[PDB]
């Protein structure tokens, strides 16, 4: 019944504690490999991965109040585990609830230290709803390189869920756009990595474009991941998980 899931560590004895939301269509389960490198690369860290019930909505104005709903529920269970320094960390769309979750850890007054997002940037304009065809949005994403399920079951769940967590993602950000239209988003002094694979597809011209972080928090950090695509938790998890101890030994003091 709980929103998060322990996944590595121990909190009952580690430094800090990273939180984690998958990529589209995904899960805790995307991190298992992340997990099981963070004691040799993030020793210090333990990790909760975020489950995402997507939870039936029936207008935008639901869907945002379900982002909200969604953010408190997984920061009401991470403070009830622990009081640790807190990392929070994304896949690409899961930023959309990362960038929440991150927003009310701060409204709570809580110790969060960094928001680290893979495979994405800011958006600043709002966005296009997504009318493509199932069959457009497999071609599209085996373009880019995604993995995709065989079975058709496994497909029309994926599907599912891929468009579930592409509206969610433009609802939260197309509120933030509408703050930032009227001033009203604050920028948190909060330090901002963004980690890309140079072979990225999905995020054009991100050595420029990653600045736009500073939207959320400053001051922001670009990494690069030389010979990766856009699947970082597929294709370099020990890089992430060493990212993350990376980002605590930054935010440490
Ligand atoms: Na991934």
């Amino acid at each position: 019944s709980s929103s998060i899931v322990l996944m590595a560590g121990d909190p009952a004895t580690a430094k800090a504690v990273v939180v984690c939301v998958a990529n589209a269509a995904g899960g805790p389960v995307n991190f298992v490999d992340m997990s099981r490198a963070m004691p040799e690369q993030a020793s210090d860290v333990a990790m909760f991965g975020v489950k995402l019930p997507r939870t039936e909505v029936d207008s935008d104005g639901a869907m945002l109040e379900e982002v909200r709903r969604l953010s408190n529920a997984v920061c009401d269970d991470l403070l009830a585990a622990t009081d640790l320094p807190a990392i929070v960390f994304a896949q690409c769309n899961g930023s959309a609830l990362a960038l929440a979750i991150t927003r009310e850890l701060v409204r709570r007054s809580a110790d969060v230290r960094a928001l680290c997002i893979g495979g994405a940037l800011m958006r600043t304009v709002t966005g296009k709803r997504d009318t493509r065809t199932d069959d457009e949005i497999l071609a599209f994403l085996g373009k880019a390189g995604s993995t995709l399920p065989a079975q058709p079951d496994e497909q029309a769940f994926f599907l599912h869920d891929f468009r579930y967590d592409g509206w969610l993602a433009d609802v939260y950000y197309n509120h933030l756009v509408d703050l930032m239209s009227r001033g009203a988003l604050e920028v948190v002094d909060i330090p901002v990595w963004c980690l890309v694979g140079s072979e990225d597809p999905l995020v054009p011209n991100y050595p420029v474009r990653f600045q736009d972080w500073s939207h959320i928090g400053r001051p922001v950090q670009l990494v690069e991941y030389a010979g990766i695509g856009h699947y970082l938790l597929r294709d370099c998890p020990e890089a992430i998980a060493r990212a993350v101890g990376s980002v605590w030994e930054h935010v440490s003091c």
